[PDB]
Order: structure tokens, then C-alpha cells, then sequence
């Protein structure tokens, strides 16, 4: 069971007031047998699931999960596993990918707003909002074709637009969580060892080769850049209402149990229930049975 897992998950969120060193501080790999998490995965799946049911029965809440990484973190992977254990009904996963020439002409929160959970829903960002401080941060020339963003020349950038724009993002996030969204932020840490063995592996393979992208070794070559936007921007937007979590992702099953496991004590503090039958209703099904039972 979750004994020393439920004290070892706290230590993930990041605090509002907590400086970051992912380097040192921050495991990417770290208690419980694969074969034991295997199994409580599929119990937190499960719980996950009764959990989204009460939520879109009558939950006055909606429910933000952030997802970012590095490539081959295993992002992909963790987004499928928890969604095939819950209902499409009530659960929408929206992928952000390089902005179109629409939402370019808008503010880099539009498209995030536009994707938004309503009541009783869970909205999945594989990718979000945060890519607008990690990839145009690293990649400061993106900020030119963005026709709302200010920027005409990458040298106009510095700290002051970074800390401007966390204020626009926990602005935003707050209104949200001020009017019923539970938003959850999860960073899946990989070591650039880890990362380096996943893509040799899906270089060598057939049944993954035609997927690889070389171009995800541009990114890694700008991995210091990357660590110290995450760190920046985990230092600056995780609150106590919209925390962050930095989960480590060197061990794809212990990621998702950890995932798991926090996305249900987090949802746990609502204290949710299924409806319950009142007398009147009661009295109503008793009477389709007769009626059913009455049949011809
Ligand atoms: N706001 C943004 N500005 C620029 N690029 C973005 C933005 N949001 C997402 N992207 C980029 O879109 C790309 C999506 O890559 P893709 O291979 O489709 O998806 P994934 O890697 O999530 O499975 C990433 O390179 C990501 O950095």
C-alpha cells in the first residue's frame, strides 16, 4: 500500500517560496517493488476514475491538468495511461502545438482560455499555457512572429518580460481557481542520461524509427537553457492554490503511479459523492419496477 509513498509525494510539490536547483535537488530517478507499483497504479486508475464520475455527476468544480517535459520524458505515455482508465464523456485532452496564424494574431493566453474545463469536466493541457516562457524563452525569435507579444527584436528580451509574463500567467490562474477549476501542474524530470538512452533506443528500433525526429537533439543541445527556464519558472508559478509537482521520469511506472497518486489525494480534498436517492425518488423507481413487473 501507500505508507511511505504518501510522505515521499509531498516532498514533489514545489513550495511558493522554494528556490530551484534541478541539478542537485530534484531526483530524476529515485521504496515499493515495479511489480507492487504496477498494482497500485491500477488502483489509483480506478479511484480516478470513481473520482471523475462524482466530479461530472455533481462536482461544482472543473479540474486543469498541466503536463511539460523535456522530450522523451515519456509525457505521451503518462497522458494515455490515465485517460484509458476514465470516461471520454466527461474528459478532454487538448495537445498544444506550434500556434497557428490565428491564434498568433491573439494574446498567448487565448488559446488556453478558449480550451478551458466547465463544470464537472477534466481538461488535460499535453502541453499549455507554460510553453510561452519555455520554447519562445529558449527560442527567443518565435516571440517575432507572435503580433501581440511586443517584441521586435530578440535583444528587447531580459528577466523583466520572463517576470512580467508569470505575473499575467498566476493572474490567470487564479481567476480560474477563484471560479471553480482545481488546476494541477506536473514537470516530468528526465536526466539527460535517461533521455539520451531513449532516443538511441528509438533510433535503432523499426517499430519507432519512423517517428524520430532529429531535430529533438537541437533541443537537447539547449538543455541548460531549458533547465533554467523550468527553474525559473517553478520558482515563480507554483502557488499553494495552483501548485506544481516535479515528478521524476527516468522510471516510466513510477511516474505514473506518483501521477496518479497525487491527482487522487488532490481531487480527495473535495470530498466528493455520488447523488443520493431522497425518499421521493425512491418512491418513483419502486413505482417503474411495479410498472415494468406489471407488463403484459
Ligand atoms: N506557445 C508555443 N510557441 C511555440 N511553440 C510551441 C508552443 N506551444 C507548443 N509549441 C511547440 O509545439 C511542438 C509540439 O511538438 P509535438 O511533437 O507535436 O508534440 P509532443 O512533443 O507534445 O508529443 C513542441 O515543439 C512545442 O514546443
Amino acid at each position: 500500500d501507500f505508507s511511505k509513498l504518501s510522505k515521499y509525494v509531498e516532498t514533489l510539490r514545489v513550495k511558493p517560496k522554494q528556490s530551484i536547483d534541478l541539478k542537485k535537488d530534484f531526483d530524476t530517478d529515485y521504496m515499493l517493488t515495479k511489480e507492487e507499483g504496477e498494482e497500485l497504479l491500477n488502483l489509483g486508475i480506478s479511484k480516478l476514475s470513481e473520482i471523475q464520475e462524482k466530479l461530472y455527476a455533481s462536482g461544482t468544480k472543473s479540474v486543469l491538468i498541466v503536463f511539460q517535459a523535456m522530450d522523451a520524458a515519456g509525457k505521451d505515455g503518462t497522458v494515455k495511461h490515465i485517460m484509458t482508465g476514465l470516461n471520454p464523456q466527461g474528459v478532454k485532452v487538448t495537445s498544444f502545438k506550434v500556434p497557428s496564424k490565428i491564434e498568433l494574431s491573439h494574446d498567448y493566453l487565448w488559446r488556453h482560455y478558449v480550451a478551458l474545463p466547465a463544470t464537472g469536466e477534466i481538461g488535460i493541457f499535453n502541453r499549455s499555457h507554460y510553453e510561452n516562457v519555455l520554447v519562445t524563452r529558449v527560442h527567443p525569435e518565435y516571440l517575432l512572429s507572435e503580433q501581440t507579444s511586443g517584441v521586435t527584436a530578440i535583444e528587447q528580451v531580459n528577466q523583466k518580460f520572463w517576470d512580467k509574463r508569470f505575473q499575467q500567467i498566476n493572474n490567470f490562474e487564479q481567476h480560474i481557481s477563484e471560479n471553480g477549476t482545481i488546476v494541477l501542474k506536473f514537470f516530468l524530470h528526465v536526466s539527460k542520461k535517461e533521455q539520451k538512452k531513449r532516443f538511441i533506443e528509438r533510433i535503432e528500433l523499426d517499430t519507432k524509427n519512423w517517428k524520430f525526429s532529429t531535430g529533438d537533439l537541437k533541443e537537447r543541445a539547449h538543455w541548460k537553457d531549458y533547465r533554467n527556464a523550468y527553474e525559473d519558472m517553478l520558482a515563480n508559478t507554483s502557488t499553494k492554490q495552483a501548485p506544481w509537482f516535479v515528478i521524476p521520469a527516468d522510471d516510466k511506472w513510477f511516474t505514473r503511479l506518483l501521477i496518479a497518486e497525487i491527482i487522487c489525494t488532490e481531487l480527495e480534498k473535495l470530498n466528493l459523492t455520488f447523488p443520493t436517492v431522497s425518499l421521493e425518488q425512491k418512491a418513483e423507481l419502486e413505482k417503474a419496477k411495479a410498472e415494468l413487473v406489471a407488463e403484459k
